[PDB]
């Protein structure tokens, strides 16, 4: 049930919950997939994660146009790397409200990318504070601890089985944990632990790089993250 729509790749995982999929080819290695989600919450939509660029960006918004014929009224970005924050312009251009971790922000010059209009926050506890995520409808998010990058956030779609680990979590049948250029190898494992604790009811868990899979990607992530303390 994968639908084309230009460049990119829509999956319909639930009743009000979409997955986007856009490709980057780099050089000598080929086409590379990042996944990201797209939520119906009442008359309007929620976004998470920007497609590599602008462009395949602009795809998502224009998707979104034809399919669910709803105001995007905000997005969150889930780290400062270009998987996930690459089309920042496409969504600033259009109106549309943009979050990430104030840590991402902070990394996103740093990073060439376009920091989000707005700063998340996150108690000691790891849930976002509330009052840095107004009106986020069913997003909730939840700041797991340094893994994959140190500013990596996930977020749970409450009212449906779906989680969002984006770049932490790889699925079971991964061999390796990918990018470790900005990783922190000693957290990594209790960060994807703690990414499955937050989100108890979450049955599908849905994830940058492959196609959703159930909560043994969490599990599995942590045991090959163990071996790398
Ligand atoms: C380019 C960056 O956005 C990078 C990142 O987020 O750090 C992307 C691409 C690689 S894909 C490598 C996975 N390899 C599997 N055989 C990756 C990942 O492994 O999570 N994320
Ligand atoms: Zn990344
Ligand atoms: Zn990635």
């Amino acid at each position: 049930g994968d639908q084309r729509f230009g460049d990119l790749v829509f999956r319909q995982l639930a009743p009000n919950v979409w997955q986007h999929t856009s490709y980057l080819d780099m050089p000598g290695f080929g086409a590379v997939a990042s996944n990201g989600l797209i939520v119906r919450d009442g008359g309007r939509v929620l976004v998470v994660d920007t497609a590599w660029t602008d462009d395949q960006t602009a795809q998502i918004l224009n998707w979104i146009k034809q399919e669910i014929n709803l105001p995007v009224a905000l997005a969150v970005v889930t780290h400062a790397h270009q998987d996930k924050m690459g089309g920042m312009d496409a969504l600033h251009a259009a109106g549309i409200a943009t979050y990430a971790n104030a840590l991402s922000n902070q990394l996103a010059p740093q990073e060439g990318m376009v920091a989000a209009q707005h700063s998340l926050t996150f108690a000691a506890n790891g849930w976002v504070e509330p009052a840095t995520a107004p009106n986020f409808g069913p997003l909730k998010v939840f700041y797991p601890g340094p893994g994959h990058t140190s500013d990596n956030i996930t977020v749970g779609i409450d009212g449906t089985d779906i989680a969002f680990g984006g770049c932490l979590i790889k699925d079971s049948k991964a061999k390796s944990l990918g990018n470790l250029g900005d990783a922190d190898t000693e957290h990594y494992a209790a960060s994807a632990r703690a990414f499955g604790a937050a989100f108890p009811k979450a049955s599908m868990i849905v994830m940058s790089h492959s196609a959703p899979d159930s909560r043994a990607a969490i599990t599995h992530t942590a045991r090959m993250a163990d071996k790398l303390r």
